[PDB]
């Protein structure tokens, strides 16, 4: 079904271009929060479904990433940094990100609020902006200033707190989900949970004895949105090269397998996570058609009773609205 | 060994009352700080030598345990809030903390500032203060106020501010020490790290490909005291009651057979940690010998000359000989502890 909502609206994006109006779906942006290593990174490229994301042990991410989807036919990217030149191997999108990173960085832990911008051109993605995000953590660590955690803390601010952005609350299952940053940062900047994603990570690392259970099924610390429990791989999975389709699979087995979530299969995991995120980007085209539909309607009206030699205004109203009846079809 | 220095000690703060001086010996107070679940408890009882806090997994320390240590023959341990009452079987200390808790703060996660007074009596301990803490989060569950977070803070507080509290800020091996709240805490309290040592749990639970090498070598983040790496019983571990014994020699089998741990392994473990927490006590003692020794002997050569006249001429006054012999008694044991 993604496969045919998809292509409709980058043509109902066009539709309004012709029109020449100031009138957008105004897809919400995707950001990663949480503490250093909740395994942000990893969640957000799996979404994406590439791997171009550093991922690692220690501090990692040390710049945000906005990352802008762009449909188009052929299946490449560019950073904006780089004039010009168009990545079409990932692993090297990996190291130019990493690069740039230490560019302006350095390797003894720095950060910098300055953003890498990436563009990501494919036929089968919406026109959405994602955003990884660095760690928030507690103390300085090599050239890091005494107040890192605040700038990490405005950092991520920055983008939390634009209307409509879904935050992914990443928090790993080998830490007590009271102790969540993600958790306490969604909690001040969406305080009833409308835009939250709650993501367990890590699941395959808790302590013998132990399970997420009560997390999972949304109990220990009700979100309104819910919890998502996914299982990507570890650093010993990096370092030999174990590719997504593996990863997936063994995620797949795990939460078939664990006696605590196997009732709950069903509902874990980095395919159904996508799913869900997805699903509240639909519903926001659904809930921003209306209100378009009606203007254009409007708009074509005027013209359509009346019928300076500007014709094609008819035309291209009666476009986007012959596409905005095939999005309500689906 | 450290209980050749513990009788003698005991001894020296007894004769100090004979003699109705200050005993003094302030020996700093030790508190276990960190994160929820970071292993605190299991921490601070391995160090005490018995198995009698209650520890699991989700949050379980929901009072501060003030624990006092007090040398005597006897062996067991008494509440202050169970009068008439002394308990041989540490087991059942346990579950009377939990029970007292749960009397306090009920079972939906509940916490209170009000501590557990507890001593515990035993030949093979000195007179010290331990501080059992809750750990600390960043939101709230179950019935905890909004604001859960800074009541756990500053029930810490209340205890590590202090000039002599001696924190063992306590981190959990499988999450990244940048995002500490153990070393947040020390950090503020104590910049220089003059009462912090480092204690990381959990290096058995790391993520396969990784280690927690550069922490331990004190190359991270570095203390001006450095790490030490201790691996506790599993939550498994704990409801198979896997005695201590066993969870020790798991332990030094795991920094010997581990290949980046191996070549520290000896400056590595509880018993390690229990031998350098001893070497900060001895060490305070030691530096306040001299000043009672003093103090003592200007009060002794006062009355001397009075016990020398008493002994060689001509015939009550007699608590100068009480004084006497009392300030000889502590002098010579001062000698006996400064020679080891
Ligand atoms: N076992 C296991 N390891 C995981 C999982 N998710 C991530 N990791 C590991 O955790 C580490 C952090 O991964 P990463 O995706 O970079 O998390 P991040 O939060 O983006 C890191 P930073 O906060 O520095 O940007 C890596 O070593 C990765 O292999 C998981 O579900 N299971
Ligand atoms: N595998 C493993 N588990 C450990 C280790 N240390 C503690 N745990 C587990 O972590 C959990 C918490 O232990 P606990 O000693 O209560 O930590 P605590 O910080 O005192 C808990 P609170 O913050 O609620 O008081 C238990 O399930 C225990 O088995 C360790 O070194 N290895
Ligand atoms: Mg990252
Ligand atoms: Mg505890």
């Amino acid at each position: 079904s993604m496969e045919d909502l998809i292509p409709l609206v980058n043509r109902l994006q066009d539709a309004f271009s012709a029109i020449g109006q100031n009138a957008d779906l105004d897809l919400p942006q995707i950001a990663v929060v949480g503490g250093q290593s909740a395994g942000k990174s990893s969640v957000l490229e799996n979404f994406v479904g590439r791997d171009f994301l550093p991922r690692g042990s220690g501090i990692v991410t040390r710049r945000p990433l906005v990352l802008q989807l762009v449909n188009a036919t052929t299946e490449y990217a560019e950073f904006l940094h780089c004039k010009g030149k168009k990545f079409t191997d990932f692993e090297e999108v990996r190291l130019e990100i990493e690069a740039e990173t230490d560019r302006v960085t350095g390797t003894n832990k720095g950060i910098s609020p300055v953003p890498i911008n990436l563009r990501v051109y494919s036929p089968h993605v919406l026109n959405l902006t994602l955003v990884d995000l660095p760690g928030m953590t507690k103390v300085p660590v090599g050239d890091q200033p005494p107040d890192i955690e605040f700038q990490i803390r405005d950092m991520l601010m920055q983008f939390v707190t634009k209307e409509n952005c879904l935050i992914l609350a990443v928090s790993p299952a080998n830490s007590d989900l009271a102790n969540s940053d993600a958790l306490k940062v969604a909690k001040e900047v969406d305080p009833q949970g409308q835009r939250t994603i709650g993501v367990i990570t890590k699941l395959d690392l808790m302590d013998e004895g132990t399970d997420a259970r009560d997390v999972l099924e949304n109990k220990l610390l009700p979100l309104r949105r819910g919890y998502i429990g996914v299982v990507n791989r570890s650093q010993k999975d990096i370092d030999g090269k174990k590719d997504i389709t593996a990863a997936l699979a063994a995620e797949r087995k795990f939460f078939l397998s664990h006696p605590s979530y196997r009732h709950l299969a069903d509902r874990m995991g980095t395919p159904y996570l996508q799913k869900v995120l997805n699903q509240q980007l639909t519903n926001h085209i659904r809930d921003t058609l209306p209100g378009l539909r009606n203007k254009l309607q409007s708009q074509l009206l005027s013209i359509e009773k009346e019928v300076d030699e500007m014709l094609r205004m008819y035309h291209a109203l009666k476009e986007a609205l012959s596409i905005i009846g095939n999005i309500n079809t689906t």
